[PDB]
């Protein structure tokens, strides 16, 4: 058991206070946990706009990097 | 002199015709002239036309070095 669980540091609520607590917390949690339906489109990416002379390393470092970067 | 002279490897022609023969070869040596230089312009090359993957080393080896090249 390694999950980071709620504390309550100082009082000690009744069972119908913990209860009213935690669907409050509950109410307010933040939604979906994260948008794992995010899906990759380099269509139009900035670093396909910019300039870059013939010779320039940023087509390396940057360029190259930003599209083959998974 | 280092010049790479003419030579008359066999027979031993008369003024006369020693002047008839280099005038004919100086009527027909033609062509450069003086060596006029081409004027650089890349406009359009063919390297620029040619799909590079992004990672491709043909980016540095062909195309930079195309474009470089003096």
């Amino acid at each position: 058991d390694h999950e980071a669980h709620i504390k309550v540091l100082r009082g000690e609520p009744t069972p119908e206070e913990m209860a009213a607590l935690m669907a409050v917390l509950a109410s307010a949690g933040g939604g979906p946990a994260e948008p794992v339906k995010k899906e990759r489109n380099m269509w139009g990416h900035p670093v396909d706009k910019l300039r870059y002379s013939v010779f320039s390393w940023q087509r390396v470092t940057l360029l190259e990097r930003t599209h083959m970067r998974r």
